């Protein structure tokens, strides 16, 4: 989503609970979350070292890309990332360039 342009993209799930991604414009099928479905702050989140992913369970674990850590707790890196998602919808990052 961007405000504007519909995505394009469909989420679907298969019996096992396991979800793959499909453009409908360009039929093109992919087992990663793309780039536009992910708001701001989850692009922010990709681009920390720690990322938050859903067991089957449904309860969330958090990975960190650069030393392969994994942990059921919260590291606070990402508290204050967490903190950080609150202020976009109050703030409008993106009129930054205007005053």
């Amino acid at each position: 989503g961007a405000m504007g342009a519909k995505s394009m993209w469909t989420e679907h799930k298969s019996p096992d609970g396991r979800t793959y991604y499909y453009n409908t414009e360009t039929k093109q099928s992919t087992w990663e979350k793309p780039d536009d479905l992910k708001t701001p702050a989850e692009q922010l989140l990709s681009k920390c070292p720690w990322k938050e992913y859903k067991s089957d369970s449904g309860k969330p674990y958090y990975y960190n890309s650069q030393t392969k850590e994994s942990r059921w707790a919260k590291p606070k890196e990402l508290e204050d990332l967490e903190g950080y998602q609150n202020t976009i919808v109050a703030g409008s990052l993106i009129t930054k360039s205007n005053l």
